[PDB]
């Protein structure tokens, strides 16, 4: 599949810089035509075929293929596309209000607090399952808030970067993500599926409520075996005021066999969650 390979600077004038990653830039934007803004995100494609920098057209094309799916108020949207020898650039919508990574680090949250969030993500991740689309790549830096100075924000999840269509039930590629994020099967190099999501949203859960990361290690390998072998537990120092029923939330997502874990069905019914 081809995109549109005008010069992108003919259609948007481009602003501050929103987010920079290994092979992307995301830069704020504003269509000529319409005054309406969004985020620019340029993709470096490889230069070559057994290159090692930038992103392959096959990872590109099937980043594109899963975002035109998108239209959800907590997933990020696709506008357009452009390319050109160098980038492809996604015109994505445009979400202001900064990285649930960097909010976290201004706030530990209540449970209601967190709650608001998570049902939030619940929610984004019931629609992108629903569509057999697996994340790959959820963490609190992959949440953007609209407006992160109000009491209750609005979040959408982003970056599609390692998203996979499951249409078997499981996928079995180089899919590997951040070490404090991923699940055992990935960890494992296991057969994948949307299960890994939902380990993820525990350490996102977890983290949220404590401000600490369940599975880091002092190497990125450490906190893989930690991983592998779920080596966490609920700091008395973190959790001496938090609900059981958040505990049991938790742990019933961190639980190795992907078959024993909580689907995003499951979570959204448990008595944690559900109103
Ligand atoms: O994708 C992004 C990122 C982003 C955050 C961290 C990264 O490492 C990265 O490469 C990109 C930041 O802000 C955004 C705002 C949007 O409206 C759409 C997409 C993004």
């Amino acid at each position: 599949t081809v995109f549109r390979q005008e010069n992108v600077d003919d259609y948007y004038d481009t602003g501050e810089e929103l987010g920079s990653g290994q092979f992307a830039v995301v830069k704020k934007c504003r269509e000529k035509s319409t005054g309406l803004q969004y985020a620019a995100k340029f993709i470096k494609k490889r230069r070559t075929k057994s290159s090692r920098r930038g992103v392959s057209r096959e990872d590109i094309e099937r980043e594109v293929s899963i975002l035109k799916e998108i239209q959800h108020p907590n997933v990020i949207t696709l506008h357009e596309v452009y390319e050109n020898k160098t980038d492809v650039i996604l015109i994505l919508e445009l979400v202001a209000g900064g990285e649930l990574f960097d909010f976290l680090a201004e706030k530990s949250l209540t449970e209601e607090e967190a709650t608001e969030f998570l049902k939030q993500i619940l929610n984004g991740v019931y629609y992108l399952h629903s569509l057999q689309i697996a994340h790959f790549d959820l963490k609190p830096e992959n949440i953007m808030l609209l407006d992160r100075n109000v009491p209750k924000p609005r979040i959408k999840i982003i970056d599609f970067g390692l998203a996979h269509k499951i249409d078997f039930g499981n996928e079995f590629k180089n899919i590997f993500g951040t070490p404090e994020f991923v699940a055992p099967e990935i960890v494992n190099y296991e057969p994948l599926g949307l299960e890994a999501d939902m380990w993820s949203i525990g350490v996102i859960t977890y983290i949220l409520l404590s401000g600490a990361s369940p599975f880091l290690g002092d190497t990125k390998q450490e906190t893989l075996a930690n991983v592998s072998a779920v080596n966490y537990e609920f700091e008395d120092e973190y959790f001496s005021n938090t609900s059981a029923l958040a505990k049991d939330f938790i742990r019933r997502l961190l639980v190795k066999d992907p078959k024993k874990r909580m689907t995003i069905q499951d979570s959204l019914q448990h008595p944690w969650i559900k109103p």
